[PDB]
Parts: structure tokens; C-alpha cells; sequence
């Protein structure tokens, strides 16, 4: 919001948009809870897919997601990617 004061003492809202909204929290946490899409995913897709990213991406990533380097999981890059979306299909609903 912006308000004007341009018609001597005259005021006036310029422009105004009001963005109003609840029950962000759940969705925020289920992409980036501990149980979160993002996290579990880009954990499951660095572990199948060869290569890392650069160091200063890769200590982002690290701290973000939670990467890690060893899964005793022989489960294939479609089930680690899958989990993922199952875990976030029950947070859509298990909340607001």
C-alpha cells in the first residue's frame, strides 16, 4: 500500500493490494518439514543420481534437505522419488 499527499493537504491511497490468506503454515512445513517433499526428495534424487553439485551449492543443499551421502536402500531412483510423493500426498490432507 502506498498513500499520496500531493493535493496540498488533500490525502490519497495511491494503490492498494491486500493479500489476505490462512493455513499457510501446514503446506510451508510440508515442503520444507522434516517431513516435507523438498527435503526427502532432493535427499533420495542426490543419492541416485551420480555427480554433486558445487561445494557452495552443495553445503546449501546439505543444510536445506538434509542430503545424505550413504542408504542402505536398494529401491531404485522412481521409489526414492516416490516416497517423497507419497509422504507429501498424506500432508494434503492429514491438515488445513
Amino acid at each position: 500500500k502506498t498513500t499520496l499527499t500531493a493535493f496540498g493537504f488533500a490525502s490519497a491511497d495511491l494503490i492498494e493490494i491486500g493479500l489476505e490468506g490462512k493455513g499457510f503454515e501446514p503446506t510451508l512445513e510440508a515442503l520444507f518439514g522434516k517431513q516435507g517433499f523438498f527435503p526427502d526428495s532432493v535427499n533420495k534424487a542426490l543419492y541416485w543420481v551420480n555427480g554433486q553439485v558445487p561445494d557452495g551449492v552443495s553445503k546449501v543443499l546439505v543444510d536445506h534437505f538434509g542430503y545424505t551421502k550413504d542408504d542402505k536402500h536398494e529401491q531404485d531412483m522412481v521409489n526414492g522419488i516416490m516416497l517423497s510423493v507419497e509422504k507429501l500426498i498424506k500432508d494434503l490432507k492429514s491438515k488445513e
